[PDB]
């Protein structure tokens, strides 16, 4: 369990991101919300999550493309949270181009929020983590962290910087009591046609869910995961096996 | 919770194969025990983890060595258990010794033990869990099956096929509700111990057998269903750098 | 040889970077030099190079930490040479801190330089490639592309981006006769922390390295990362 | 020396080898034909090439067989057979070169792994896990021969469309490219290209 411990999901209002904060309340972990989409259905999952869970659920509307603003998140949840144990950097955008036409707004705004993103949480995070002596570090990253698809230039080379940094994070903070990995996830979610395009890079023909990331991420931030620190977990159904 | 699951675990009368044995127990799976050691000592270990936990354990001294007696083991446990659903390749041993002069017999017992059981207990487990729709197999590989070491040359390529032939199972049972992954340990076990840790270890921290076996309850778990034909290190940073 | 070609070297005018653009030029390359340092020593290098080895040696200081910059220098390669075979970014900085202490603007630079840079010159060169139906892209990565080291994530998280990158322009080009990978270097002058060999790496060697991908030899090696670190990535 | 030059690959590293001048000691079924799936053999091709052509620079493991077959039928015969050639063999060619290479101050082992050293392919388990081993096996001995004169490295081939499964470039790889690999891995060049593996598979495990 994560009682007593703070939680800061980034991209959290939906998706993955949504699946990974509902997972670590569940855990009794106190969470801080972020990301954009209807503010009522966001009043309605914070204060939803909160009643369900019996845990302190915060919204922090924080525009992750600006490195201050990135900042005043993980500094403003310490301030209102009281301390900051867990910090899932998984906002992300994505643009399909081959790379001479890869506009350079698009590689500059991937590259902001899929990886300078993760630099300014992390810088903020760690003067609380090492004072505390407790830090886990969750960059949701992706397959394309590893490996390569053709027309996303900048999505595969942000989440391979994502790992890069993610294992100085881990060399950096060896042993202080705070871990730094990187979730890798392959597809997440007419049978046939699912299967069908999962069949180009996911074996086992099935999705990957929030759930079983949310799941993941639990494990990370538990005790048995002490000294799991500047790795990554692939959750992508084989697609990096072969 | 792993009630009504049966688990096998090779070279479990100790160390890290029993924390994993241990932590599977926890979760309310039934085991088999497997390894060598003293009677009373291992019965000891075997009763008093039904006692503890509440589940059915049954020891299995068979020796590993030999492909038939690892096909054994598993074939036993479904027999004696009633079917298989998680298989932790973990026995295993060492020997240091430049190249040129490492002992073919060594070469080929670290091959046969480290490497070919896990081929053969593989083999004899998938029929039974293709069956059952459902399958966890871990094996226990180490650092030394994604980067290397000098004068451990048999193990090093012990550990890097195992690897291999997770990604392969992985791959030949992908949405068969079995997965298949290779958990890297780094070193396992307060001036001398940092010492001894800061060449390959940046924790400069051990890792426990209790934590490997958090780690393979994680893979056993639900939330682990697409996570196959991966490895997972657990080594306080050694191979990040 | 690499009679007929041309190539564009980033950060030439010294280390690495001059290692491998002589290295092409002993090749029967031509070659455009960039980089910053001496004027007066940059121009004794390129005029050099040219008499030496009976090629075109041409020098563009374009500042690349701009990405219109470095597409500017690729564009005017074409037009002042007539063609691009080769494409080495090669040009690099660095800054040592740890992440809560590492400035913004560093961070910032970095990532321009070190990936950015990769990413606007290899877009401005493919069109051309594609059209001549050849091209080698080669990007001076490090083993930092590949593993990390303590308080230089910048520089180990632009890497690894090269890394990626070259992975991405491999697939984008696969079958066009046309190849992207990278090279990661490791200590170039205790050097045993990270290198076995104890023995650095040289401009000569990594110059080698990039002949060979440049040719015929290496017609299918693409989208992959060639280490020469004496053993660094090994354990 | 390089094992299985009788064909294919061993062939063409075999040439390349020899359009550099080097003298060449080839093996399969200076000549030999030591069985190497017997350690007896291949130590014996190796120092009986130092025998009659008076040292060894380049040793290129190249010997290997295939066999498919879901892992629960693949025979015991046959895996222990691909496991014999295709990794142990590396370890006794190896382990008799470096007694050799080491007092020359000089020495490049060259093994030809494959593209599955590095990832892998359903229905191929005894062929993955050797080849992975060869990957590991090569590290190690780049590691204890650091400094020495002497690199270990592994070449990772692909196919050598009915590629467009595994190769995006749709294009085969052919032995001389892997040849000059081999002879650019010899080159003076590669001085500190150790312990590492070169992918020659068109992008195989780019993607
Ligand atoms: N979808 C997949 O299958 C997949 C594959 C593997 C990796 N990934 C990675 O997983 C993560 C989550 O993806 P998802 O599929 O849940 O996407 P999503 O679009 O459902 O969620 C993205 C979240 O990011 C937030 N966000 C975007 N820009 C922001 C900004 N500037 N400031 C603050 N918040 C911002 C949004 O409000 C949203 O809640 C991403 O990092 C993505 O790259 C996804
Ligand atoms: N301890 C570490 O630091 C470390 C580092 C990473 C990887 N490893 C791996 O961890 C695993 C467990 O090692 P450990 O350190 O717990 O050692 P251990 O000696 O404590 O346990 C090994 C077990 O294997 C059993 N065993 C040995 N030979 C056998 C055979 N022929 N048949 C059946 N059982 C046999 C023994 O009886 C014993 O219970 C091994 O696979 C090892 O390679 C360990
Ligand atoms: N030990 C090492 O030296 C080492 C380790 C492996 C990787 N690397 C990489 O090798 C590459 C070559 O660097 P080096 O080690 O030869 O150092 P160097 O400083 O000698 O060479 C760097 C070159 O980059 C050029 N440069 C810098 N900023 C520029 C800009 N804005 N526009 C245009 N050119 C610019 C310089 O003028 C110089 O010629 C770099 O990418 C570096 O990160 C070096
Ligand atoms: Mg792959
Ligand atoms: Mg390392």
């Amino acid at each position: 369990m994560l009682k007593g411990k703070v939680a800061v999901v980034t991209g959290s209002t939906s998706g993955i991101g949504l699946g990974i904060a509902t997972a670590l309340a569940a855990q009794g972990a106190d969470i801080v919300l972020n990301g954009f989409g209807d503010a009522a259905e966001i009043e309605k999952v914070r204060a939803g999550l909160a009643a369900q869970h019996g845990v302190k659920v915060l919204y922090d509307g924080a525009d992750l493309s600006k490195g201050e603003a990135v900042r005043g998140l993980v500094d403003n949840a310490v301030r209102q949270m009281g301390r900051i144990d867990i910090l899932v950097n998984n906002a992300g955008i994505q643009h399909t181009a081959l790379i001479e036409d890869f506009p350079t707004e698009k590689w500059d705004a991937i590259l902001a929020l899929n990886l300078s993103a993760v630099f300014h949480g992390t810088a903020a995070a760690l003067p609380h983590m090492k004072k505390q002596g407790f830090g886990r570090i969750i960059n949701i990253a992706s397959a394309h962290g590893l490996v390569a698809s053709a027309n996303k230039s900048a999505y595969v080379a942000a989440k391979h910087g994502v790992v890069g940094f993610t294992k100085v994070t881990a060399l950096e903070t060896a042993g202080q009591g705070i871990t730094a990995n990187a979730i890798c996830p392959g597809w997440v979610r007419q049978e046939t046609a699912a299967r069908e395009l999962l069949s180009e890079k996911q074996p086992s023909l099935q999705f990957v869910t929030p759930e079983q990331l949310g799941g993941t991420a639990v494990f990370l931030a538990s005790d048995a995961a002490a000294q799991i620190t500047g790795t990554t977990v692939s959750v992508d159904g084989g697609w990096t096996a072969r």
